[PDB]
């Protein structure tokens, strides 16, 4: 936390998650409980989407949110964009459900059996003890999360190359994509038309390039400690790293909301509905060209608008926490109105 | 119980059943009274169901639940899934009533004639007294229960192999199977596809295998105590062992609800109804494929959905007793919202 | 201790004369119901119709023995019912005579007598004289079993419902291994000759039990596994009579051999709604039932209520007077 003086600070219940921000074990426990909640939502809602799926209609009109996310990977897709056999969606939903179960079990284990601070441990638990002031352990955690995201990108790459086939909007069948792009100059040139790429080989080439970039960043962050040039320009607290991550996930949400509404192959038009139109009224939303009867919207509209609004409010959360990390009081803005 | 204040911690009447967690003389009376109520349900409710039975309609139509539980054992079913008499269901319910009567008598004995403690005797009861600190005696009680469960499994195998025939979904006849399964390779292969078996012989062979496995586990728990790493990893208390068993019975209830949902040979489709579909709305219910006239359900749904709910709430009871055994009092939650 | 007037018969626990008097008076009331209601519910009888439809309650038991019935199962007389009712009248007379003589004239404490009364006083802490009373009662019940055995040899034998004849039984079973295997074949033997053949074995068993109880007292373990108080001995007797009432309700439900089906009623059906009961296969419209359903249901409910009375006296005997007060703090 910030703690502009008053080192022994007490937070009330409406800021109740600020109480464990200094301790270590509850800091692990709350986050793995949150990951259990995300895995539970994923598995339980693709099961709920299998429960409320009709094969006599098109996909995106009935609010199909997760089954197009699995059909773009090409798991149970047939011919012409038709889904007749849904075994592996139920398989990955059950996998995510039991994964949420074991993650919640570990969360309650760290809340109950593991102590608050990991400095009282003796074996490997003392090596996992972290503080918001030393950047070395934070760099180790940073590099290992970099390595895990790179491993996830490599798993997606193997799903595109060896472990299965992806889906395209041209042939509307599965496709075993091999021999991707190997040139980084055209990847440097992809900063202008990244929204419409229209080729899956370029997609898996960009994915293996960003995956190898992530592995390089991971081994770089594990190998060298963080330097001194960034410690003079970046703040080192809980709310500072919270702010950097909040701005990162808000930018990622804006990027994903732009990617959802205009793409055609990473979001097929028969699975998510037609591509959208960026329409600014009061706020910039995404409207469909055709109008659904029961005031309804496609999955593309729901995904793009929800991710845009969540990215917007996460940007203001980054703003709140980043101004908090710079020393602002925030009753100073109430004292500025009260002095007036 | 965690013994917060001391061993004589107070309890109100909404938790008064925690008062005999350390007495170990009222434990016996409460448990065999629950066994008496279980046998009372098992007998009196099939006596209730034998009065409202219709021979023309299907058994999964009006809500017959216990009679399809006995019809798959081949007691009073004719050819093609039709019931020809009501006598063996009546005598099985009657002997369950007699077992309930003698177990309730033993319960009133153990709460009335037997003392509140069991270490206060001088005969065989001194060797029967248990408490929640020693691993070897509790392992002995566990091994005795494993021997009893394996004996029940071998009794089921003897019923299927020597005490008449059995119903199947292949020939639709009361069939006496023979030559059960020896190799565990198909038993290992059934671990990844346990929904459909397509063999009654492999079912009774797996039953003989798990029965012998339970006799072996009971003998192992009788002879040798826990080696020492269980005292380091696990816990040994009332609430901890209760939570272990609650998680076990919740997992058993989950897999039993799923086995009632998908399978169609252990539960015959002409007796319970058509095989259900796992429809997750606000909760996962195992819904029918046909529709009943006035808000009714088939008996397979009444089995599977109720056992799913009971497995869910027993999972949360396992969570409650696990947190109770791990030093959490649930009084820091009400104390973390003040000031 | 003191008992209120709403429940004050517990004073018979120490007074022995009233203990004899009230029970012999109760037996006089039973014999008065046996004699008087046979001679009073005879005007409801009509041999033109059936015996199961009118609701005759006593006379089925008299036609069970095979006194005034012949071929086809028809009643042509009343005079055997008259002589059995009349001996029940004079038996109730002499039994009530001894009853009120013990109530009014005999002393209460039998140990304060001089002749053959001081050797007749009983109490609740001895296994010897109570064993003598048990032996004499076992002798008399075995004598009643001997009378049932002699009914199949003296007056033409019992009545058979299968062959529709009052046949003389003269084939006793000389093997107790059939008696062992009867626990599956309860009320389904399809033979009337095997009932008397099972009655002579249990009759000689009753004589042997009475001889064992007269000759030797409880030799030591009955002082430990059992109690001798009045409430506990009442509990044991009520449990025995409740088991008897339940098995008699089962015999009135399922047998249709000892009870003739053309006289008592059709075979019954075991049902359960709120309480378990028995219902006829052929119902009657005027809110009436056969003697089978009436007897089986009433004996089932009375056996249940006397099982509850057995549990009440067992809780009263073993110190559980009022201990559920400590539920609420
Ligand atoms: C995703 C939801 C989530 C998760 C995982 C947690 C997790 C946690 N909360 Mg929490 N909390 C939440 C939502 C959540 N909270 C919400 C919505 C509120 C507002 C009602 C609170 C209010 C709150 C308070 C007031 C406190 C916690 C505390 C705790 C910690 C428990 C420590 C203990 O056993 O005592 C644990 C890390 C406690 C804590 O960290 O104290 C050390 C504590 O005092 N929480
Ligand atoms: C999303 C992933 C991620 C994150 C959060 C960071 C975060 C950071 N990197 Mg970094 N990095 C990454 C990926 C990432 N990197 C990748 C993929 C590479 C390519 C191999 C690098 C290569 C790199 C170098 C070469 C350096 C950093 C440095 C830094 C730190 C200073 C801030 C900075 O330079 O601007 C962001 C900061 C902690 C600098 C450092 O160590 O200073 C502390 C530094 O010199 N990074
Ligand atoms: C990375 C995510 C993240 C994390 C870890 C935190 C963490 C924290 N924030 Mg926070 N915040 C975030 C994102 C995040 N914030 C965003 C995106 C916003 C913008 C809206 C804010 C705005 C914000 C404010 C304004 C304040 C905090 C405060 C705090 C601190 C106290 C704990 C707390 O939140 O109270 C516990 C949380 C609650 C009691 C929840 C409040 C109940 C809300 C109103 C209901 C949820 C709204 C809605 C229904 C959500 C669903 C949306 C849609 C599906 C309908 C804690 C360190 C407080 C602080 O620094 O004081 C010490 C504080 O005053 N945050
Ligand atoms: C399955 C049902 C069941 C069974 C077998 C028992 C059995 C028992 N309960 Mg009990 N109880 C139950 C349900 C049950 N309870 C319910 C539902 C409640 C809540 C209303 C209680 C509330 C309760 C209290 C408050 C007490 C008992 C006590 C007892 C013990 C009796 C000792 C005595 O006579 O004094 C006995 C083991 C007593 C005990 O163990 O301590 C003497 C006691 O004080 N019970
Ligand atoms: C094998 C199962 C088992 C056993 C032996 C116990 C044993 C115990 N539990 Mg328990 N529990 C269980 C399962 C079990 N629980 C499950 C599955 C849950 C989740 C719901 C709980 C939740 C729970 C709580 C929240 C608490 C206990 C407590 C206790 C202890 C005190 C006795 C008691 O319950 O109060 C005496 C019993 C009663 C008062 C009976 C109440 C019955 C209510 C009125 C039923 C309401 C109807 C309900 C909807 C169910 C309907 C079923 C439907 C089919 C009709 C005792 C050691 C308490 C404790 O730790 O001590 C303080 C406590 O606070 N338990
Ligand atoms: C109408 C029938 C009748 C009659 C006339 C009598 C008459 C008598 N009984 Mg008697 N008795 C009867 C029925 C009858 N009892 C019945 C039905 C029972 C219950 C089985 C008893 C149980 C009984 C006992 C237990 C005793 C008598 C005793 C006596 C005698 C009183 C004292 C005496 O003379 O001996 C001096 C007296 C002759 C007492 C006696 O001494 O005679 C054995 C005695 O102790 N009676
Ligand atoms: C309904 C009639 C009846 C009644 C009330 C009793 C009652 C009794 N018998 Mg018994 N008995 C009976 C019929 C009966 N018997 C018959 C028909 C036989 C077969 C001959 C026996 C053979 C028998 C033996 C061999 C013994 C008893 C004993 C006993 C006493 C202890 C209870 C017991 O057996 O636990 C055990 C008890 C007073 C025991 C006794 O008096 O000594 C403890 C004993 O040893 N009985
Ligand atoms: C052979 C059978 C037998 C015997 C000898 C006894 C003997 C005794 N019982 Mg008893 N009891 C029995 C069977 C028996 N009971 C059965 C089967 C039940 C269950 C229904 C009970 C329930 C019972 C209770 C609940 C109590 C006794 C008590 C007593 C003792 C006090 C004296 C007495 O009877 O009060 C005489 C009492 C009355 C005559 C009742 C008053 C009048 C009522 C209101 C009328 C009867 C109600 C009934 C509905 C009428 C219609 C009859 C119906 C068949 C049509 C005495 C030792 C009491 C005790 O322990 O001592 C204080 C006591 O509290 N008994
Ligand atoms: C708040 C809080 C917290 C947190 C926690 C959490 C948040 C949790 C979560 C957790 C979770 C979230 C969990 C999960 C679980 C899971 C489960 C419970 C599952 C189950 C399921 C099932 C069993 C299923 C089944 C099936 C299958 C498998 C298939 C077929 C069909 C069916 C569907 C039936 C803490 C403690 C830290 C602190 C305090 C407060
Ligand atoms: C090709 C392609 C692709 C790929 C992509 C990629 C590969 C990307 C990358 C990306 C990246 C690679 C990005 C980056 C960016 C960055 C940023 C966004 C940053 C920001 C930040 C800032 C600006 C900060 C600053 C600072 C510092 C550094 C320190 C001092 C102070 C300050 C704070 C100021 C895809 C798949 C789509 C498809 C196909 C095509
Ligand atoms: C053949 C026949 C017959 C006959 C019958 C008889 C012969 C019967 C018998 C019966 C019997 C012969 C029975 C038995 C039973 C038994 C019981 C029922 C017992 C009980 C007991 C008790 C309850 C006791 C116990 C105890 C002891 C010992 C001690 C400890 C504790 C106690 C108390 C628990 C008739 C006529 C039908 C006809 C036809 C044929």
């Amino acid at each position: 936390m910030q703690t502009y003086g008053n080192d022994t600070v007490q937070y009330e219940w409406w800021a109740g998650n600020a109480r464990f921000a200094d301790q270590s074990g509850l800091f692990i426990a709350a986050h793995v409980a949150q990951a259990a909640l995300t895995a539970f939502w994923a598995g339980a809602f693709t099961l709920f989407e299998i429960s409320r799926f009709d094969p006599t209609q098109a996909m995106g009109d009935q609010g199909l949110i997760l089954l197009p996310h699995l059909a773009t990977l090409g798991w149970g897709v047939g011919d012409g964009g038709q889904i007749v056999d849904t075994y592996p969606y139920f398989v990955i939903g059950s996998i995510h459900l039991i994964a949420s179960a074991v993650l919640g079990a570990g969360a309650l284990f760290h809340t109950l059996r593991a102590p608050a601070d990991l400095s009282t441990l003796k074996g490997q638990g003392k090596k996992f003890h972290f503080t918001w002031e030393n950047p070395q352990q934070l760099g180790i955690i940073l590099g290992h999360h970099l390595l895990f995201l790179g491993a996830g990108a490599l798993l997606l790459a193997g799903k595109a190359m060896y472990w299965g086939g992806l889906y395209d909007a041209t042939t509307q069948t599965v496709r075993l994509v091999s021999q991707p792009t190997l040139d980084p100059l055209v990847i440097y040139g992809y900063q202008t038309h990244f929204a419409s790429i229209s080729s899956l080989e370029d997609l898996v080439g960009g994915h293996i390039f960003v995956g190898f970039l992530l592995i390089g960043g991971g081994i770089w962050h594990i190998l060298v400690p963080p330097l001194g040039w960034a410690k003079k320009v970046l703040l080192f607290s809980g709310e500072a790293i919270l702010s950097y991550s909040l701005g990162g996930i808000a930018l990622a949400g804006f990027v994903a909301a732009y990617f959802c509404a205009v793409n055609t192959l990473a979001y097929p038009p028969e699975f998510y509905g037609p591509p959208l139109a960026i329409k600014l009224g009061i706020f910039p939303y995404f409207a469909d060209t055709v109008e659904l009867p029961m005031h309804a919207h496609t999955s593309r509209a729901w995904l793009a608008n929800a991710h845009f609004f969540l990215a917007f409010f996460f940007l203001q959360g980054h703003l709140w926490h980043a101004l908090r990390a710079l020393g602002f009081d925030f009753k100073r803005v109430e004292q500025a109105f009260d002095s007036l």
